[PDB]
């Protein structure tokens, strides 16, 4: 013993001096003050001045390959923006031959790096950043199975994208499930036409796509197993798996645990907002929706239930008190995408964090890119690289574009918050940091106290508590609406990769969980041959549906920390960061990083816990609970698996 | 690789460098010196310029405490000295007040220190300090429980007073046992009458104090169960425990069987000695003490058979030859008690101690005070703190005042010695270190060659072998006649506190003890009526009576230790420490340190022996052990526990 | 924080280098030096000048023994080299009388050496100095034993040197071992005469030695079995062993598994070479020899068939391509032995070994006296310490004897090299080390390009592909062909001394493994009462065999390691180490170690294996080996132990 025993502060130290035994050194990380553990306390040290192994070459290849990258990337970066910005066959050409390009750089570089072995490599960084590039992807597997699998995502994504469902009334009518289906899965209040989209959707796609899915699976599944993982589950579980890391490694399998164990907290909450669902819903389909039965997977504001949010008409908390808007006062006070862009970057600049680049102004594009040219006005973030961040969108006076305009300006402060770390590093710690950063940044943005303080919000304005109850059921409704379904879904796709559902029973347990863990009921029955857990988006195109779920633990926890950070004084729905340098700087601490440290590390050192959890959100819920409590004391509570619409 | 070790002193690692490996850094706690262990020596490293928890707050508690406990301490000694010295009712108004409202402190404090737990400190004497502060004692039963149990003492220390009892041939004339009983049996000779005090006493004690006995021991033993002990003789035995400190950990258990084991080689002495008594008894008392039957407890000059001091009247190996005192020279040169307590500050200086304080002297009661005012004379010493020391005692210008005078401040001499520690460390090791060093100094001084010094003994005295007996036979039944009784009546007390001696046995297996442990046998048969233990001050007062004999191990292996330190040579009887100034330095490193440290290392360092031994006692009395044989070869050695002075 | 990291050696330091953080201090305790980490390398900071117990002890009587053994060892070395320059019975007297006072000097310091153990030494030098005094060896016995054991090995080493055998035909005609026996089976190529040379050798001197071998083999195992050796084989077998050392560490077992082991890859080899010399045997002897069989014994060159270079004449790949013979220039250019020796001096310079110092020339005679003195014409390398080292030869003109004082000069420059350690460390690793040193300077001595550099070989001279056949060859029946024969005896010796075979069947084994180990049949069949294992010297004077075993093992790895410093391209017997100072420089460094360091890192330091190799041995032959396989395709290749010449 008696080694090195290094924290990061004294007064750490002091809080440690107890526990660092005798001889061993006290050397702080950040003060650079090295002491030596003594009886009852510590004694100074003398310190000077700050002053071919393989590993050694692995540095030198992966810095080298950095450099070509950083060029190709650039490359494969702008022609997407091209491509983006006006769909044209050039501009589909660029992208394809600088992606061609791209992609069969990266693999030549994979294939060296994995040429190096880790074991002999100690470098933490430069250890992570070659096994980020030792991955074959599917390659691991034979050409052919490779083939099935990139042409059956090819197909999948398609089929997905292509999904059109005709009316039995009239042939020739054929409506997609954006924006045809979705609309009427949301606005659309019709029992027989919500039925029919959202049975039509699940027979044309899930029956085609039921073949595809299980080939699709099976082929996701043993790779993971050519890549040492238990099933692509585990394959999507090692994302945010932590190995090597005392004090912060993350195993697989415990991912799947803190999702369980974060989601049985939200079932008490859940189950009241579902049993007041039910009672609005029975108070509008008394017959559709029994007291008891689960509600209709028809009736839920969109075409999977994926979100409650379209379903707040029928739920309204307070009709007589709406959700606050200050969308007008923009229109009073001329605010326009450039105006909301600035003000953001106000806010932004208000929270402390850095101006953002001029040249996305000249480059990036806010409103309607016009119509000769063909883009998408979803809002998407663009770090094309080497100081080039840009934002895809058509932002019009609305509090949406508002909103995610700074749900998209987070992205590009976290996208240039690990520019420094290279490109390997040049990313979010996991695949929902970024996005929940990006939330945060929003909900602060809609804080009325912050449309208040910049005057969107009048002075005069009260924030009644039904208002508060219809802001937080609001929230509910997008927030913990989608909660179970996300937690569902991604399990749901965790024993199909394992391979606990057999072919036989993947549609039967889907609804099994849905009347249970869901409490939503399928309006008619379907068979394996449906695939309606792959008839979502990121099931069809295999995206692993956790992020949803992650980052809305890591939002709300980190969104905590910002109310701690920022000593917020009220509803936990009503904590506003406004003017809160210090808390962009906490979070620039675990935004400059990016993925260079374990997204573990980068939590706990935001929220005070490496672990996620839903704790921020019973105490953001928590007035809403006591009034969903209150309002489902005399409807019945919870959900009945048996009873459905179709029977 | 290499490691580097700490030492606190660099003395102690240079006599421990050999055997460390080379290449390990050597550093010192103290000199901060820099230097590797290299081949054959070390290279002195050159070094540059110097450049919550609980424990910390356990430390605070106790400093915050130890300046109210010091000052209501002082207050409190104060007041019961005023007490003492003047026995008036405002002054035993002042004692009662004051100790009441010091342990109205010790509890309030003590509570308080019962938040700060003992295992999460890494300080052994901040752990320690705590742990005398969160001993509950027997406050971990109920309230009733101590109420009650002071009840008895209260009742036992009142009965024990106020315990008189009446002649037969005047029932006006009645005698308490101090100073009436007690003078019956160590002055007169006559057997009926010591036998008629005798039997009266235990008669009218035990027929009111044995019924309050047995709670009370259930008392003292529930309260040791509550607080982790066996019994409440284990409750006793954890003043003697050390645990925490390594190499001298010593166990409850382990002063059981050292006091035996102990003993048990004493025996052969003891019987030699034992017989010479039995044989001398039977000179002056042919019909009562039988050559082979133990000894009459009321023949054995005191009350209870405990202390064999005036058995040398009757039991002197030589009558002709006179003894060693020099008390007609004390007033020949016309001296007084404060000349002899002159002579005590003389001997501490003479040994090497430093001098006290003047205002220890102007605050002692060495003489009594008149008669106007009633000055307690039982020796006792004052540590009152803060620098403040004073001596209850009437001394008078005598060799037995002297020796009593010694014998006081040598408690004095080590109260002010571990000043430096807190005041819950200022204190003594165990109960039986501050009146070892107090006898052995008076032993030393009592020894001619201290008289003959000072000229208190004419340099024309034969230091011849009959006086080296004489001196030795009176101490050995002062001290060593005392052990075999102090040993059965812990042991005997032991087994009732654990309730070995079945309640109907008592008092048979008592005597029993004093038949086969000390050869001594009652003169009257007493049954479980009687309370013949209790009849002795400590037994109903509950003190612990095994400090005497831990005492007299101690001192001999103090004295014996200073003898070897100041190279006496011959009888170990005529050893004197005056005039050694190593002794007095080497007596004061244990005295320093008081209770922080475990006895047994304090043992150790002052003696060489870490635990008790009987060595010196050998060394001490060898020549009395030789004639002994020599006088007991003509009757039996030993004693015979069936015969009986009744039967 | 970087902290301080220690090596003990500078290739310790070197190999961890690697994984050394940066800013991390670094000192070595060998070079005295501290350096600082830095990234792909280490910089040095530089330093000023150099600043009771039995370990203490132990170091001050081993020392004080270096010097005084020094100058007994001197004084018995100074004699015995008078008495080999001289042979005179004055002489005879001298070389016994300071080598008795000498060896009475090492039993007298074997006896203080015996009371310092060396586990209580915390210096590994220290300890290994006493280790090699301690050892008792053959005084472990009893007088009697060790007495009986003297007389023995001196009259089976007389027996052996005086072998006598007389001609049937003339009884007074009568030739010993050396010259008569000894150029029968070189020179003369009868098959008659080297039969009964090589059987009337066996008979009348194998009878004789016999009951003193095994007398003496039983009293050699009784010593090593109570030295704590399993046998006398492993006593020898401790010489070699290294134990305690962390990556250095070599068993006594381990030893006969890398003998078998390398002997099994020399086999294809061997087998090869067998066929050839059979195949050419049958050219000069057809009705002798089968192409099946084994060879007989007397046709191996030598009655043992240690050297198989005499059948050279018999088994040239081409008896019309010169050989590397330079000795007609040697005579052409007036040489003469001080030449040779300056020659080697000349050369030992070049590749940077420092040149024999004054008292070479001035003490060591270099050619036989004339007459009037006899001088010991065996080449010996004369060690006297104290600064005083000799060679003793009768050295011609020739090319044979220009080798062998290279021969002598590596070994006087091993002997110098390592006079840094104490006396008793002043001694080679092993007893094969030493002497691979001696040839490898012969060999390079025979270096084509060494004899041209010095002008030996003529440059017009064309060193043609068969020339190097020839010499590979000869060179293999020399070395290569002598490997089978070490190994067998050497196995046998362990059955002997570990006692695996009872002695009834000593003799079968030993041809058992002539016939299958060796491919080598005895023409006439020899029973237990002969001592044919023990005809050689080695065997017969109590002497090792195996050293020669591993000092051709340690040859070729040292060979290949200056060729490797050298960079030589083409075939290795090619290799040439002249003006090589790189090469000079490592190769003192292994020869300074001497003892006190392991032979196997000295063999990992020369070249990089810390285990016994057989890639120099075959590089050194590979064209032989080609060439060998190509002539053998058309013969049998191999042998059978069933065929015999008497069956």
């Amino acid at each position: 013993s008696s080694g090195v025993r290094l924290w990061a502060t004294r007064q750490a130290m002091l809080g440690q001096v107890h526990e660092v035994p005798e001889g061993w050194l006290i050397f702080v990380a950040e003060q650079e003050e090295l002491y030596v553990r003594v009886q009852n306390g510590f004694r100074k040290v003398q310190l000077e001045a700050r002053t071919s192994t393989i590993e050694e070459q692995a540095k030198t290849f992966l810095d080298k390959f950095n450099h070509e990258a950083e060029d190709l990337f650039y490359q494969s970066s702008l022609a997407s923006w091209n491509y983006n910005t006006n769909i044209t066959e050039e501009n589909v050409q660029n992208m394809n031959n600088a992606g061609d390009k791209w992609s069969a750089f990266l693999k030549e570089q994979s294939t060296l790096a994995q040429m190096y072995p880790l074991q002999e490599i100690q470098n933490l960084t430069v250890k992570l950043q070659l096994q980020a590039l030792q991955q074959n992807g599917s390659s691991v597997l034979s050409e052919d199975k490779s083939k099935r699998l990139n042409t059956i995502l090819n197909t999948m994504s398609t089929i997905y994208s292509t999904g059109k469902v005709c009316n039995p009334d009239n042939p020739q009518e054929c409506l997609l499930l954006e924006p045809g289906l979705n609309e009427i899965m949301a606005n659309s209040l019709d029992y027989n036409e919500r039925l029919w989209a959202w049975e039509s959707w699940r027979s044309e796609v899930g029956k085609q796509l039921r073949p595809l899915y299980e080939e699709y699976v099976v082929l996701k599944n043993e790779m993971a197993r050519a890549n040492h993982y238990e099933d692509y589950g585990d394959y999507w579980r090692g994302d945010y798996e932590v190995n090597g890391v005392d004090g912060y490694d993350y195993s697989r399998g415990q991912l799947i645990e803190d999702v369980e164990h974060t989601f049985e907290e939200i079932k008490p909450l859940y189950e009241h907002l579902h049993a007041y669902v039910r009672a609005k819903l029975m108070n509008a389909y008394p017959s559709y929706i029994s007291p008891i039965g689960c509600l209709p997977a028809h009736l839920l504001g969109d075409m999977w239930g994926r979100f409650w949010t379209n379903l707040y008409s029928l739920t309204v908390p307070f009709g007589q008190k709406p959700n606050i808007d200050v969308t007008d006062a923009m229109v009073d006070q001329a605010w326009d995408a450039q105006r909301i862009f600035k003000e953001a970057e106000k806010f932004f600049v208000s929270v402390g964090l850095p101006n953002m680049t001029q040249g996305f102004w000249e480059n990036s594009m806010l409103t309607d890119p016009g119509n000769v040219q063909k883009a998408v006005c979803h809002p998407t973030a663009w770090d094309l690289g080497k100081g080039d961040f840009r934002i895809l969108m058509c932002t019009k006076v609305t509090m949406d574009d508002f909103l995610t305009a700074h749900h998209e300006m987070g992205h590009i402060q976290y996208d240039m918050a690990y520019a420094a770390q290279p490109f390997l590093l040049r990313n979010g710690a996991n695949e929902g940091f970024h996005e929940a950063v990006g939330e945060i940044m929003s909900l602060s943005a809609a804080t009325p106290k912050h449309l208040k303080s910049i005057g969107l919000l009048s002075p005069d304005f009260q924030e009644d508590n039904e208002t508060e109850i219809n802001f937080l059921l609001k929230q509910a409704l997008t927030i913990v609406g989608t909660l179970p379904f996300t937690y569902m879904l991604e399990k749901w796709r965790w024993m199909v990769f394992k391979g606990e559902i057999p072919k036989d029973q993947w549609m039967k347990k889907w609804w099994e969980m849905k009347r249970e863990i869901v409490g939503v009921v399928e309006p008619v029955p379907h068979d394996e041959t449906y695939c309606d857990p792959a008839s979502l988006f990121h099931v069809s195109n295999d995206y692993s549906f956790i992020r949803y779920y992650t980052r809305t633990l890591y939002q709300f926890q980190f969104q905590e920390a910002l109310c701690q950070a920022a000593k917020h004084e009220g509803p936990l729905h009503k904590c506003d960061i406004s003017n809160s340098t210090e808390a962009g700087q906490k979070l620039f601490n675990m935004l400059r990083l990016g993925k260079s440290e374990p997204w573990t590390l980068a939590l706990e050192n935001v929220v005070g816990a490496k672990n996620m959890n839903v704790r921020p959100l019973l105490n953001y819920f928590e007035p809403l609970f006591t009034w969903l409590k209150d309002q489902n004391k005399n409807s019945f509570v919870g959900w009945s698996t048996d009873w459905s619409p179709y029977a």
